């Protein structure tokens, strides 16, 4: 529902597959997508892996995606997530806390398809969808006329 | 003219800032450009949160001392193409060193660590390494020669 | 700022002149300096044109820098480079393709004075600076420090 | 006569042409042809413009020719040709004096159809034969 979203490394990978190439399309007209500069480089570590050009193809992605680089705010919000999640006994994926602190921080909603990776940090004020949840929603818009 | 090009993991960053390092530290500054991977500072302020440390104001002391470089567009290219061919022959390494060492590179700093080994497979990539014992021994010796 | 750079002949002329010693001492110290054969030859021809020692000169090049020869790699992408050129009507000149495409190879920011003549390029991954702009950051760093 | 030798770009381009498909075969069987990477780039650009794959063009190439890259003593010997014919008044092609530079590193008959523009360069030890004379010769 909300303007901003980002997608975290795989969803971003399904969401480029030829299967979601309309729903894409919508969400290009509707949403600002604003990635994490983590989710950009696992994403072309296997472009790269597959041999393409990967200086041309981050070209395509900030022409359609906002990539927000790994900063000091970011980094402290990020620390304190990921002391927290220590003190109650959690063992949290670098890649994880850092998206979340992105995503915390841009005020995006977090389109992932594992979303309960992620439950421990609502409690720091992220939003999370399921992928297949998403998808539906897009195209309900659709219907809705919106 | 320019002091030599440095950085620190986060493990030897730690132990940079502890006590018994202070005059370690203070000569280090004073002697050398040391450039931070971002992803270094934040697995530093995890551990000083963890602390129960002020980190905000705890970064703002590193902010001033520190190049703190972010994690741009052209320092993820150089760690999706390290990475990338690092699989291309059987490897799965750690994202902090990756990053870490990927930020070194593009920086062009000598990268300070208690765990060379750990860094190997990213020396033909360009990566420059030194233990942190030989470091602080060497620092130490170049005070006493100046006084 | 970026760890790999490159000069075409004119610059690298500049760089070598009495006037710039201090800056080219800085250069080395502080970068990866990745030349094309190509640039180095016509470097050279103008040293052979003063009644220099060539030879000589290539011996300390050699060193000091990374010369990248003309190979099967480099030809590949100088020759996609130029069709694609040709193609929109225009005629580039020989060693501004050789140049251009050594340095997208190499991954290394060109460093010249005239940074439109190599603009047709950057589609193709080309990154320039002026050399003004170079000289006078490098000069930055100097001051600060001093 | 010699064993070895070479072809400009436009000398490779006829000799890859229809009509020249025999001569070519005789050359390819009695001589080895040394050719600057600077003469396939050139070729590869006029090939890619046709939107041929230049990879593919480049490994038929690879297989056929002996493809000499441009390396610090063709770099020299080009730099003092293109010196010494500036301070003599003229101002040859980039092209030229890296393929005569290339063809003398190599010792290679440079076989061309226009012997004119490198007669400067004869002096420094180049050999060159018009492509129309080698035709003869080799039928």
């Amino acid at each position: 529902l909300p303007p901003d979203i980002t997608f975290d490394s795989l969803a971003l990978i399904k969401m480029h597959s030829q299967s979601m190439k309309k729903i894409l399309e919508i969400t290009l007209a509707k949403f600002t997508v604003n990635l994490s500069i983590v989710t950009v480089y696992r994403y072309l570590t296997v472009r790269a892996y597959l041999k393409k050009n990967i200086e041309l193809e981050l070209d395509v992605l900030k022409d359609i995606y906002n990539i927000v680089p790994l900063n000091e705010e970011i980094a402290i919000k990020a620390a304190q997530i990921e002391a927290d999640l220590m003190r109650k006994g959690m063992m949290p994926d670098i890649e994880d806390v850092l998206t979340a602190a992105t995503a915390i921080y841009t005020k995006s909603l977090l389109i992932t398809d594992d979303s309960k990776r992620y439950e421990p940090m609502r409690r720091f004020g992220l939003d999370t969808m399921p992928l297949d949840k998403f998808v539906k929603e897009v195209e309900l818009m659709v219907e809705k006329e919106l």
